[PDB]
């Protein structure tokens, strides 16, 4: 099981041809399981599933989708309210491959895309474990734009290594986390100019007339299927406050809070997370 | 595994003899588990952990300790702070069993109780396990007393069957748990002089200059074990607006939150709540 | 100062002619405000108002308008989301009297009517006051029904003078406000056979295709004026708790919290009220 | 009304002798206030309270204290607990000037010293009005240190100009306020070696034995006076969820929330602060 041997493609239409990567994983097994990663710069499935994918596949068919604009999948330089456009492209995948109605795992921007998806296509997405998700939350309580935004914004401006640094420090409760290591290789694969257009591509994209489409926690009262929150305490991109108007009208949700772990919950809470996903997606 | 097998009985010293009833099951098992209960009229060890003991004891030894007050433990006219004289019970009958560290799982009214033994007697608690306790609860936005707590002295006032009815009504989400079998039970024992002496004694209690001791959200910040608060989103005695101070203070705190669920957590998500707890008790 | 001088009429045209009630004062006042009045059985603008008309008819041109199911306005037995029903009324009482925009001064049930014009008619409102307002708020941490809305079911069901006392118990901190009188004057009204048929119309309204319009926390980001939300900390009916998703997503509001204070606001606290309604709305 | 016409010096004693400075105005006044002020660095009283002493003065007998550290009063090298250290040196003050019961006005660390003076001499304080208090608010969904904290925090260890200028930033909502002027004119107190050692004495402070008394939202549920809570909604150093167990657990408390508003609610808001203090305090 590594990056080589589960990596795949596929092309889908989306305003024309759009070229996903992915990794597939557990193939034998009977229960299929989407996976969609977070969206910092040089974020892709990989990366962020590293801890989950093998304990996963143990029991369920994993496919984890680099989205458009991250990892080894396209990088168009225009594109319009990005959780529909990357809900679009997975609704792409899923014919292609064949799929039904499937579970969905997403942390942060990929939690928004599941939900997302889940609101457009309801026969086509069952369970949902959302991490810190995006588009849900509503900051009851912390002023917008949240300290971690902030840094995010500050590295699209200015793309350092320093401003990469300071950003992925937010991210996690134990700082020991961000080595020098993770910092070269999140940085490397961010200031390609291919990565750069994707990420004007996502600032141009915040000024669509769309942009109703990403106030997901206006609208999750519709879903049917039960939900998984899972949260970190010191959350410092999307905070705690957050999850509660999800948690209010989300009919059949569940919320999961651990204490000292920051936006990170599949990394810094890898087996408590991985254990509580397996378990609520029915144990395979 | 009955309430006949399981029985048990032990004297311990709080101010003078006091007879603790208890359940005792899976004795062959390494790690030593305590349930302690809520505090309606008529509840008991039994009743209340019915659906989870057999469960827990399949990788558990398991002590579901009727507290002082309730079951077939003793019902003193007076006694002070009650958690804390539960606490007291609750050591008398550690220190004969031999037992030394111990993870405690109290609901309500029990939950508050575990959390004051753990508070008072460091070394004797590990893991706590909390269904909408009482004591560490504050809510920040219900007002006091909430529609279950004025349904509970409503029938302490007035001890009949139609207000019995109503106060358990409010305790579930699924109101058909409700069945005249239930009401009928409950009301027998409750309905006794001894369990009306038992009342008498709680009220006046409250009127104690230790009243500090059940405001256990003021201590909670010095727990060093984990914690897992567990709540029922429709929760209407122990809203969940009163897990957010121990869920901030207490610093290895987790929350797991259900939707569709009320204040008996471990009846009407008995599965869920099994599972949980045997995994965050280490599996056994 | 009375009733019967500041009684006015208007015909008006909702699927049909509708006659609304008023009550104008201070008409020789520079600017105009509309009060919309809370929604217990029994309710009218006078009797709402009371404490507050005369102290802001000397700086206001005062309109305390009876929505439709209330005091002398006509109490249809069908309608659709009352909200949009009673600011469709609104708009029609407007265009006849040829105002702008004038802010409006809502409680509860009214606030939600003042909140749903303001959004259906944007043009037509400026600065808003809601006291404990239905609609834009959303109980986060309090289970639906709450234990206002409850009592005011059982009366639905029961008009009994009894099921009327309770009511009116939950919707105030102190309770010596209560009188025999006060109730005795509420059950002559809302025991007649058009107040009764006015509240089952509401009833059944909630079952309407048209519910979204009920659901005004999801729009009020939409909101430009200032809105002032003022809510009594003990408020059994709308929770202060609702109060978190408007005073996040309405950019320029503000929230004021009474503690010992409940429902009625604008008569448990009717000085300060009076004080803060003045000064927020320019002085006049 | 200046700088130099309102100064007055005292001496107390807290562990030896303390000078502690302080400005004096509308000595002909019926009511006696003491404003306690902000705790940045190079902040003092006149500067905190400049947009509100004029006005407070037509109204109060104010008495605007240096807390020590700050100002001209004396800054040691070593305290205890500030807010208990600040409170000893009001406490003394009070002695010598023979007030008896007196309302506070405190802004933030100020809030915080007027609480814990509260506390501690119960005779001794009326009614107190609290903007952004730290001390007694706890920020529930808030990691901290908070992202105001962490500015602070970075200027104690680089204490250059762009770093004073950072923390300025977010301590307001409308950025305009800071003017360089204004940087210039703190960065020039800030930066004097007295200053510095009055910083570093704070941080040293917080590694007490005595954390405890810092810890206020323990204890003012016993505070028998009407509080007045003033909050802005944009508030990055002690947020907005900081004020919910005050709220709550102060019987006779009251909030007010800007929105459009952070930390420096009596500079950014300072008519609608002036207006909601005098009629708070009864008119004077
Ligand atoms: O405004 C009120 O008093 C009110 C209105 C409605 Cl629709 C309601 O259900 C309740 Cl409990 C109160
Ligand atoms: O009052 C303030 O401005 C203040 C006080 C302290 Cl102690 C602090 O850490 C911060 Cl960020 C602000």
């Amino acid at each position: 099981l590594t990056f080589e041997s589960t990596s795949r493609f596929a092309e889908v239409d989306v305003d024309g041809p759009l070229k996903l990567h992915y990794h597939e994983a557990g193939v034998g097994n009977d229960q299929t399981v989407v996976l969609l990663h977070g969206g910092g710069p040089g974020a892709a499935s990989w990366t962020n599933f590293s801890r989950n994918i093998a304990v996963l596949a143990r029991h369920f068919h994993v496919l984890a989708v680099d989205q458009p604009g991250y990892g080894h999948s396209d990088k168009r330089a225009e594109h319009g309210q990005f959780n529909r456009y990357a809900a679009m492209a997975l609704k792409g995948l899923f014919d292609q491959l064949g799929l039904g109605r499937v579970p969905l795992v997403g942390n942060s921007l990929g939690g928004g895309t599941a939900v997302r998806f889940a609101l457009d296509y309801p026969a086509r997405a069952g369970r949902l474990v959302l991490m810190g998700p995006g588009g849900l939350s509503i900051n009851l309580f912390a002023p917008d734009p949240t300290e971690g935004v902030k840094r995010l914004s500050k590295f699209s401006v200015a793309p350092t290594r320093e401003n990469l640094e300071a950003f992925l420090r937010v991210m996690v409760y134990d700082k020991n986390l961000i080595t020098p290591e993770l910092v070269d290789q999140r940085f490397a694969l961010a200031s390609t100019p291919e990565s750069l257009t994707a990420t004007r591509a996502m600032g141009k994209s915040f000024a669509g007339a769309d942009f109703e489409a990403g106030m997901m926690w206006r609208e999750v009262y519709r879903l049917r299927q039960p939900v998984l929150l899972i949260w970190g305490r010191e959350d410092r991109v999307n905070p705690l406050d957050g999850a509660l108007v999800a948690l209010k009208t989300i009919p059949r949700a569940q919320l999961h809070v651990f204490g000292q772990c920051g936006h990170w919950v599949q990394v810094e809470k890898f087996d408590e997370f991985n254990k509580l996903t397996i378990e609520f997606l029915g144990g395979g």
